[PDB]
């Protein structure tokens, strides 16, 4: 009928934010992939947001879509929020603007003023209206990011919020090699996720659709992997860039080659 | 004082346009690369527009920047407009939303009833404010596109509008293989261009900068290759995305793979 899209960052305070973002003076160019520029958010900036997701750092798919959480992690997160009856009314700022280069990480820089101060201005901007009913952090650094926000002047008012530390969507796969232990560490992730949902269900009193909580099983049921909605992607992008199939990856013979190149690859079935 | 960027298409009437665009029902999926989405424009949509550029079709350098004419062609067009003394005050629009898949030139469909009307839907919108001081078409289908606009109801008001059809900026390289023949067709494009500049310059009464008209020589002065300005690119996009060096190309072993894939590689010098 009509196809929805995220107009982007026209309205203040987001215009100045996207107009005045930090570079090498804050993010170390070797430890952070600043070469790809910053990806700022995913979701609503009009106030209709009820849940805030605090993620960790972008990847190759985010680098093309220019929105965060549009890969596997985001697709698992979508379903997580889908269980809360939340289908679009969300906001998702990543901790770090740029991706960590290695597991060396931003954790070497998690308390750097350049990173924290800027991130907090975004926190303040999305929470200002005060329509956020819950907060869900993805992983450890997201947690300390949310905590570091709360110990600040502007953050103190949000200590009563419904924050919830969550394990990082892809811990299973980055923690493990065999697929047995990965599934084993998937079962433990879903368990902790269920705990968080049980904790958050009562506090989200404005869902997009009223839905009674259906807990995760031992593994990811496909119904619980929801494609990113069109309203999240900028004008024109194709629906294969928000689908169930991977379409972006870094390529190179050595670590240097991989850092400079990305390959976009359209899934089979789009072209006749 | 910092970097700029294109908010996107959030103010009407452009958002509804970007929300209701034509797809396979208008652009033939075999002849057009509908697979990458439509790219809508480049430049100003706030009324500051002075020149309308009607280009032909997007390329790889337009599938990423999401803006049209951001490669060699755009950089030549950029240099062209600099001579009219306008450095930002422009609007750029293509004949086709999607790129042509082949050498034919997507002419077989140059008269569709879904392709043409939409292009005109944009024309009416960009001309609506009535501050457009000049029109420049790039190549044959660009030329025929402007004429097709003029033969319509809403277009009738613009037959008096200063218009110059010029050779498509990449005519030299798409014609021949030898450096010499490309070198031979060097002033044949400029000289023909100089006339259009001579013809429009007096009618471009509101430039961004008072500028002395300098006709083209026989070849492209490096100064006549102007990098695309930041305000044209969406928020966050790295400045290597709009530099003097190419950074995107199609790759594959057969024709099918090549249509599905795109390699982006960052130029040397971005990463220390
Ligand atoms: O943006 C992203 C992408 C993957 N994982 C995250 O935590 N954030
Ligand atoms: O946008 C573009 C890019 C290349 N050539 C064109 O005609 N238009």
């Amino acid at each position: 009928m009509l196809t929805e899209f995220d107009a982007g960052y026209g309205e203040q305070p987001f215009r100045d934010l996207c107009a005045n973002y930090p570079g090498a003076e804050a993010y170390d160019p070797h430890d952070f992939r600043i070469e790809w520029g910053p990806i700022f958010h995913r979701g609503r900036l009009d106030g209709s947001a009820r849940v805030l997701i605090v993620g960790q750092d972008p990847a190759q798919h985010e680098t093309i879509v220019r929105r965060i959480l549009v890969g596997t992690a985001g697709r698992r997160t979508q379903g997580f929020l889908a269980k809360l009856g939340i289908v679009q009314s969300y906001v998702m700022v990543n901790t770090f603007l740029y991706s960590v280069y290695g597991q060396s990480g931003g954790s070497k820089h998690k308390n750097e003023p350049g990173i924290v101060d800027y991130r907090n201005k975004w926190f303040k901007a999305v929470l200002g209206p005060g329509n956020i009913e819950a907060v869900v952090s993805l992983g450890g650094l997201a947690d300390e990011a949310w905590k570091a926000w709360l110990k600040s002047s502007d953050g103190a008012a949000y200590k009563t919020l419904a924050y919830q530390h969550i394990t990082h969507p892809t811990w299973p796969e980055s923690s493990a090699h065999d697929s047995a232990t990965q599934a084993a560490n998937t079962k433990i992730m879903l368990a902790k996720w269920n705990a968080a949902l049980a904790a958050l269900a009562p506090e989200v009193k404005h869902p997009d659709v009223p839905t009674t909580l259906v807990p995760y099983g031992d593994a990811f049921k496909p119904s619980e992997l929801v494609d990113i909605i069109a309203k999240d992607l900028p004008a024109g992008l194709p629906a294969w860039m928000r689908g169930d199939t991977p379409w972006a990856v870094r390529q190179g013979v050595d670590a240097a080659a991989k850092r400079r190149t990305i390959m976009i690859t359209i899934p089979d079935g789009v072209i006749p």
